[PDB]
């Protein structure tokens, strides 16, 4: 499911920020996009860095909840 | 033969599990399993260019989502 | 302007935040906020080496701590 | 604070796999380590990718969690 590299799409904008890292200037091009669709409770997170070479690096993080007793 | 990513489209370097348990103020009890992988792997303006997409997926037993979506593109522009 | 981290040991790349709001079986409602930071930089055996620790804290308002860290040291030993 | 690259340490074991990835043999060394010390609860994650050049990327996750009514 390389998929996330492409349900009503509720949102979208695109801000511009100039930063300054621990060293010289970046522009930075903010999409920021929120969609929808189709006793536990999923909150799946991912983080996808790629580059000018094509290598992507993802960091997933799921956190799983169920409701035990009370 | 312990792990074989060699059929997927990435490859898993990593992983890690906890459990957190909640009572919450109705001494109501919730366990929060956590997993934590790291993959590296999928090799599209390139030069002086990074993609950072940032995603927060939130779902339920019905079938129903919650997508959000950052990209930041990274132009550095001096140094 | 926007952002500066020229001070700092790092360098945030990027940042989200979105809230979760939980009812659970008591009604009781939580919040939870949850912040995503990709950051690179701090630039120690190397060659055909990578390593991917993993923390997983756990705090509360007394200061209590719980860390479970992972280690995962690769060396590639064929391709 | 990168003092991540570094209190009672409750627990701690070192294991051995052999993964094939997406193409060749890497071996992998697993220390895992249980420690401990000092109306919410803050959950923070971080993966800290290093490699033979120094370079370091980490992914924070922070999830807080306060209880509000009921």
């Amino acid at each position: 499911i390389n998929d996330f590299d492409e349900v009503t799409v509720q949102s979208s904008n695109t801000t511009d920020e100039i930063i300054r890292d621990a060293s010289g200037a970046v522009i930075e091009e903010q999409i920021t996009t929120k969609k929808m669709q189709r006793n536990e409770k999923m909150i799946k997170t991912f983080v996808i860095t790629t580059d000018s070479d094509g290598n992507e690096s993802i960091v997933e993080e799921d956190v799983l909840m169920k409701t035990l007793s009370d």
